[PDB]
C-alpha cells in the first residue's frame, strides 16, 4: 500500500528475454500455422467465432513497439494464439496438433526463463 513497497523482480531484461523466446517460437518447425494473421476473408467462420485473433507476427510487432506493459501481457497474447487454435481446430488435425505442441514448447521456455 501507500509508502509500503513490496520488493520486486528485476524486469530490465524482460523485453530481450521475451524477444528471445518469441524468436524460438518463430523458428520452431510447427510454427507455420501461427506466423501470420489468419486471413479473415478466406477462412469461413473465423471472423465471427474468434473474437480476438492473434499470431506471432502481430506479437512481434507489439513487442517491437512497446505495446506490452509487462511480461504477463506478452504471455496472455502468446496463449491467446493457442486458445484460438483449440477453439477452431480439431485436436486430431495438423494445425490442432501444432498448437498443442507450440503451447507446451512455450510454457517450458516461460518457466525456464522466468520462474527462478
Ligand atoms: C492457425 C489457423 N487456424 C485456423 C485456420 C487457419 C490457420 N492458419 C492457416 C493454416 C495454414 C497457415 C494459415 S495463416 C494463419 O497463415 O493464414
Amino acid at each position: 500500500s501507500m509508502s509500503v513497497k513490496k520488493p520486486k523482480r528485476d524486469d530490465s531484461k524482460d523485453l530481450a528475454l521475451c524477444s528471445m523466446i518469441l524468436t524460438e517460437m518463430e523458428t520452431h518447425e510447427d510454427a507455420w500455422p501461427f506466423l501470420l494473421p489468419v486471413n479473415l476473408k478466406l477462412v469461413p467462420g473465423y471472423k465471427k467465432v474468434i473474437k480476438k485473433p492473434m499470431d506471432f507476427s502481430t506479437i512481434r510487432e507489439k513487442l517491437s513497439s512497446g505495446q506490452y506493459p509487462n511480461l504477463e501481457t506478452f504471455a496472455l497474447d502468446v496463449r491467446l494464439v493457442f486458445d484460438n487454435c483449440e477453439t477452431f481446430n480439431e485436436d486430431d488435425s495438423d494445425i490442432g496438433r501444432a498448437g498443442h505442441n507450440m503451447r507446451k514448447y512455450f510454457e517450458k521456455k516461460w518457466t525456464d526463463t522466468f520462474k527462478v
